[PDB]
């Protein structure tokens, strides 16, 4: 459970986040793409870019970001009471795409990485530590949900 201070910092930070949500998803997704190539072999609609220049430019990447941002978001303001906002999330992550939870850890990663190198100064140990245990929160109960409906990744 996070304490309601810690809560307060993940708040804060993700204020940050939504001053401009399509950069922030751009960055992170090509993080992700960098660090965990992989990844990329999920997406059949973006394993065609080859660089950072074409993920960069192309919309449609961006506009899943933004996709991608606005749900973490809206279940991070739940504050842990998050069930409705994960259900349909866990159902297609499970069954569709099947995203094991490695690959979920995987952006986590990209998401603290993302928000210190844009935002040091609101973003130190205290506020790092509670995104980290926020991020752990949502993948332990998305995968709770995963094997809800029978899938182990
Ligand atoms: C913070 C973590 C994540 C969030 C909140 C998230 C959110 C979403 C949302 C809202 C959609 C659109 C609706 C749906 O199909 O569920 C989506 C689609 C998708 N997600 Fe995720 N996602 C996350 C992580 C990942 C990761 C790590 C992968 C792959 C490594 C992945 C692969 C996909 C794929 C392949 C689609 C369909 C893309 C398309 O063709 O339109 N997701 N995701």
């Amino acid at each position: 459970v996070l304490s309601e201070g810690e809560w307060q910092l993940v708040l804060h930070v993700w204020a940050k986040v939504e001053a401009d949500v399509a950069g922030h998803g751009q960055d992170i997704l090509i993080r992700l793409f960098k660090s965990h190539p992989e990844t990329l072999e999920k997406f059949d609609r973006f394993k065609h870019l080859k660089t950072e220049a074409e993920m960069k430019a192309s919309e449609d990447l961006k506009k899943h970001g933004v996709t991608v941002l606005t749900a973490l978001g809206a279940i991070l303001k739940k504050k842990g009471h998050h069930e409705a906002e994960l259900k349909p999330l866990a159902q297609s992550h499970a069954t569709k795409h099947k995203i094991p939870i490695k690959y979920l850890e995987f952006i986590s990663e990209a998401i603290i990485h993302v928000l210190h190198s844009r935002h040091p100064g609101d973003f130190g140990a205290d506020a790092q530590g509670a995104m980290n245990k926020a991020l752990e929160l949502w993948r332990k109960d998305i995968a709770a949900k995963y094997k809800e409906l029978g899938y182990q990744g």
